[PDB]
């Protein structure tokens, strides 16, 4: 209870959480590596806890349907099926109504991922047309941002995204593949765009950040572990350790 | 001191925290009433704690200066000079880097307060001119939102606000008085606009919400009281008690 291993829910998302490469068939925690895994390891060392990592079955971050029911990692936390969600889980007002988060460990904002070619320069350029299709990860924070926005440009974008069955993609990976194979722009969080555009040299960020927010480790509301994790994150940041960790995992003509 | 009274920092802001009317000279907690005071009282009853309310000396909510030093209620929490900040304290990413918040007890967004007359309709209308001056409360969340935005319209607005000495006002009251005596629009949080426009029938909200976020009870990072307060808030909301409390305090031709 006070010594048990914490159940950690996560999902695969480069470079935060990945299956590490090996010839062996791997099992347990050893399967995983990445920025969020390094963060979890450092926290576990500092705070003296152990854990078991489990992939969220539905592969989603989490959003509410019209009856108010959640899915994804958010639902795992609400149900107390996990103690921590260690992932690039965006801290949002709608989620703070249902679950808790550590202090943020990374800052990001929504922006646009698109192929180098047609020189569009902003969301305004996307919103005023449909030839270039656009969308976001289904049941993630970006989708929810557009769904909830009352800013005219973003309302127009939500009207389009939500009417076009192909527009909302299962995960970043499907979205990135779409930007590579179709005339499609993905509304994406900015540090992920940074990572992707350093590796796919034909992709680029379009425009700037639409907002500025954070990723946190999710917990069930009122978790006994959340506070110590927050304080440990704060101290890692005072010493620039998270900046260094980012450089490790983010490290074109 | 697991029985000690909690120190509560606050500031005067109608209808959240106000000096109650009396012929007597009042002292201590008895001086205060309002939506946030009712919320505090209900939480204290549910959770079995006592408190001493103190007005923040500088009358500010809190923002960081160029060297990263905070002021206002946020600084009181950072310094652990208060246990709770019971006020309409906006939950924001930049603040979550330094302090903690309960789950939100109220949803709001930035909008515009302006005198019925010139029929402007949106922030875009303000941003494209200067005859109608505009601004926000100095060292509050709205100011910070504009200072940090990379959305073109809001960048232009910040460029103007931050150049014009009169534009940033000390508190809502000064800003409201300014909308009444000058051709000035105040960027203001929406539930406060709702309260003000029901009482000052010559004022109105211009446009919709620019964002959607929450007020929470602020605590120092690491607080032993924050979780129980969050759970109690959740349960008040499940039963619609906060909606009823808003009707009480918010209740023209
Ligand atoms: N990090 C997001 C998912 C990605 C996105 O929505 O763009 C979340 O927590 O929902
Ligand atoms: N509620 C705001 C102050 C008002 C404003 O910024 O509009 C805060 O917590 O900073
Ligand atoms: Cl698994
Ligand atoms: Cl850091
Ligand atoms: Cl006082
Ligand atoms: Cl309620
Ligand atoms: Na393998
Ligand atoms: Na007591
Ligand atoms: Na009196």
């Amino acid at each position: 209870g006070t010594n048990r291993s914490l159940i950690v829910t996560t999902l695969l998302e480069e470079p935060f959480v990945m299956f590490r490469k090996s010839d062996r068939t791997l099992y347990g925690n050893d399967r995983f590596e990445g920025y969020c895994i390094d963060l979890l390891k450092e926290l576990a060392h500092i705070l003296g806890f152990s854990y078991e990592i489990r992939l969220v079955e539905d592969g989603k971050y989490g959003a509410q349907d019209d009856k108010g029911q959640w899915n994804g990692m958010v639902k795992e936390l609400i149900d107390h099926k996990a103690d921590l969600a260690v992932a690039p889980l965006t801290i949002t007002h709608v989620r703070e109504k249902a679950i808790d988060f550590s202090k943020p460990f990374m800052t990001l904002g929504v922006s646009i991922l698109y192929r180098k070619g047609t020189p569009i320069d902003s969301a305004d350029d996307l919103a005023k047309q449909t030839k270039i299709e656009y969308g976001a990860v289904k049941d993630g924070a970006t989708m929810t941002f557009f769904k909830k926005s009352k800013i005219s440009t973003f309302e127009k974008m939500w009207a389009f995204m939500s009417s076009k069955p192909s527009a909302l993609v299962k995960n970043n990976e499907e979205g990135i593949q779409r930007t590579l194979t179709a005339d499609y722009a993905l509304l994406m969080e900015s540090t992920t765009i940074e990572y992707i555009t350093q590796r796919n040299c034909n992709l680029t960020q379009i425009g700037g950040l639409i907002d500025s927010k954070g990723y946190g480790i999710g917990t069930p509301m009122g978790s006994p572990y959340r506070d110590k994790i927050t304080i440990a994150i704060l101290q890692l940041q005072e010493e620039d350790k998270l900046h260094i960790m980012k450089e490790k995992w983010w490290r074109c003509p």
